[PDB]
């Protein structure tokens, strides 16, 4: 129930990444969510390897590397694999490569993941407050999304059908405009230092609360 949350202020969010020509936003959404749970448990902030997911969380998990994927099955791959490599050791190349997972460089683990009910922006607010950053999809197929520079994003022709993976690391209000605080993966030059504030409590705007999920690392 805090009116604003920003998980960057708790040291739980790594640097904004740059996906480039590879459609791996699902992998960035996944590692970003797990990175925060990693920080909470261990005190260490370490970027996790999106490339590991692109190359290894593939056909068994319904994913297609640079041609798309699910965050939930990415999570499941980490559970099945008993690990995910650090980004430093397995860095992002923005292309489809052979799986090169090496347990020697394991930087995190995943115990479970939770999916939130469709459209429930109230449940999403609670989870971001009481659990941490939440992986979500948004409908990003709008020039205005690409052109966004600052403020609370509102797109009248936006739909609830998601197509782009992002990370909800907070929420709040700017002079009564409620927004979601969203980490994108288009580098630092997009939006507000790589972030976009998207309208909140506007009937699941851009589908932000259509398919939320978040992972956990248990004791
Ligand atoms: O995660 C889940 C759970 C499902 C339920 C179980 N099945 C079974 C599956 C089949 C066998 C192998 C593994 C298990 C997969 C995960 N969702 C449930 C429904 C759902 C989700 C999304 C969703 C969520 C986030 C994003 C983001 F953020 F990336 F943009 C996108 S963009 C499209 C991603 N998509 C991934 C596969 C292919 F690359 C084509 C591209 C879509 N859309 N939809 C509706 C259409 C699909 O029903 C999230």
């Amino acid at each position: 129930l805090p009116d604003s949350v920003d998980w960057r202020e708790k040291g739980c969010v790594t640097e904004v990444k740059y996906q480039g020509s590879c459609g791996a936003s699902w992998a960035f959404s996944a590692v970003g969510a797990l990175e925060a749970q990693l920080k909470l448990k261990t005190g260490k902030l370490v970027s996790l390897s999106a490339q590991n997911l692109v190359d290894c969380s593939t056909e068994k998990y319904g994913n297609k590397g640079c041609n798309g994927g699910f965050m939930t099955t990415a999570f499941q791959y980490i559970i099945d694999n008993k690990g995910i490599d650090s980004d430093a050791s397995y860095p992002y190349k923005a292309m489809d490569q052979k799986c090169q997972y090496d347990s020697k460089y394991r930087a995190a683990t995943c115990s479970k993941y939770t999916e939130l009910p469709y459209g429930r922006e109230d449940v999403l607010k609670e989870a971001v407050a009481n659990k941490g950053p939440v992986s979500v999809g948004v409908d990003a197929r709008h020039p205005s999304f690409f052109l966004y520079r600052s403020g609370v994003y509102y797109e009248p022709s936006c739909t609830q059908n998601v197509n782009h993976g992002v990370l909800v690391v907070g929420y709040g209000d700017l002079n009564g405009k409620e927004y979601w605080l969203v980490k994108n993966s288009w580098g630092h030059n997009f939006g507000e230092e790589g972030y976009i504030r998207m309208a909140r409590n506007k009937g699941n705007h851009c589908g932000i609360a259509s398919f939320p999920s978040y992972p956990e690392i248990l004791q």
